[PDB]
């Protein structure tokens, strides 16, 4: 019991939530257009990169009616994106995106953001409890939006690029850290009303466990391996 | 004067509110593609009809900067419009769609649909009165907003369903109920500043009868009859 | 310093907001369809000129979490924005349009609109940091939208007429009162950090010198002077 205790109360900041932003922010590089956009329009990529870093917090606030940009008084967690982001795309002579985006250690940093991604979810799930005891639609949205991200405002953030593509979207057509983020937050709600008879650590190491699996595999083969 | 005080009183959950969501999932199912978007992305039809059931809660939340989900935390509403979505879309041989879609029946259920809207339209009004004592254009728009509901949202409801018809809306061509509703919340809003000589409950029933003569006018007339 | 003083203290109702509010609607009777959009769907019309008139508050409404409309509790200043929009686009045998669209009165317009335009950046900075007293990005976020105001929105103000240009946006390619804005902002946010060496009002007072010689001198040779 105590080793599922402690892997779920590991602090994320900075390292875990580093691992976050190098995955996000390469995820935004191989998106089209973006090293062109980082140069003709570099505020815009840097707002974008933290769409994809932060976007989770944003939509919670928004489910919930909170400031939109309340996550942004962090300042250090904002400068470190920021720091990931200009390394990623103006440092060709620094090794660092060569570094990252070697693929063994690209698949270590994502399975360190499927840990920050589960306890999103979880904190999700207790934030909204805790504003309403028995309300578990907004539980189970607030869950949800915590660990899918930027992937359910994708069409907005095509938008901010200069791309729109209305023809599907995430909720239409669910990837599967979007799909798996709502059979999460349903999990963790149900562990919110006692009706799964399950420990709230022993159900953080687990869901982590299945998604660090799940996303490194799918990284790897994808990378034909 | 007590037959104006007992209409305008009368509970509308649950048999009311169940003639508001039979009404509204219907117009979902009319829509192109929603009966294929149901099969193939039950959950993205789901959520589409959350929005006709509930879209005039989210966005006189969205307006007063309330939780834009603050009305699903009444469970057995979600609920209930949830097993409506359920008997239209996956039920067959359940004889409630034929039943609900019956002319005769669906003509009373739109009668009851317009109690519903105005209840809410003044509902609105008095809310926003509450916050801002002599805000006449916040009572106007929150009125507003919760008579015509997912009529004004309709550009994003279509982007959830994969469509996009940007030539057009709800602002820039009205319909019936969302230019009914403007002249509601107007009249309710003069109401409230006492310039109106009409008593509350005389308003209530009196614009009601109207929207119900309308309305089942026009449903009977549409449906060449 | 009594100068600079008396110069940042001005107040700028109903005269100041006056000249915003005609240089606004102004440059929205020149967009394409404009007229046209104002005869056939004339609530729209409005609707879209109070966006230019109060958008900087709706976003900084936005960004904070207070209610979008909360600014429309002020009556008597909707009431003269609506008066000037109806002014414009109503009444040709009224020399009010030929009047303040003449070039010299119109430069003396832009100018005032400039007063108003650093007012509420430097207003945005100290709300925000009333709320978060070390949140720069929050104060620089809350200050930029204020200055740049209905542009930033620029994308879903042409969806309120039914225009869709998806593959621009006011970040993705700043204009030059976008991009002051944000060299404004920060200026400000310096200003409260007291990392920068000047006074309040002397910020105020040589950053609104700046950006009437700007926008005065583009007005005068966009008209090809
Ligand atoms: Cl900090
Ligand atoms: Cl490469
Ligand atoms: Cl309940
Ligand atoms: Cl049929
Ligand atoms: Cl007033
Ligand atoms: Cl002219």
């Amino acid at each position: 019991g105590e080793l599922a205790a402690a892997f779920a109360s590991v602090p994320v900041f900075p390292l875990f939530d580093a691992a976050y932003f190098i995955v996000s922010v390469l995820y935004l590089k191989y998106e089209p257009g973006a090293v062109e956009m980082s140069r003709k329009s570099p505020f815009a990529s840097w707002l974008c990169a933290m769409l994809h870093c932060f976007g989770s917090y944003i939509l919670a606030d928004l489910l919930l009616g909170e400031s939109p940009i309340h996550y942004f008084s962090n300042n250090s967690s904002v400068i470190l994106a920021t720091a990931v982001w200009y390394l990623i795309f103006f440092c060709p002579m620094n090794l660092f995106y060569k570094c990252v985006s070697f693929l063994p250690v690209k698949l270590i940093f994502v399975a360190m953001k499927e840990v920050v991604r589960v306890r999103k979810i979880a904190a999700g799930v207790h934030h909204a409890h805790h504003q309403y005891h028995h309300g578990w639609f907004i539980m189970m949205a607030t869950g949800w939006v915590k660990g899918s991200g930027v992937a359910l405002m994708s069409n907005f953030e095509q938008l901010l690029r200069g791309v729109w593509r209305p023809e599907t979207n995430e909720i239409l057509h669910m990837s599967f850290p979007t799909k798996a983020s709502l059979y999460g937050t349903v999990l963790f709600t149900l562990q919110q009303t006692h009706w799964l008879p399950v420990s709230e650590a022993n159900l953080v190491f687990f869901f982590t466990m299945f998604m660090i699996v799940c996303k490194v595999f799918m990284t790897a083969t994808h990378s034909h391996a």
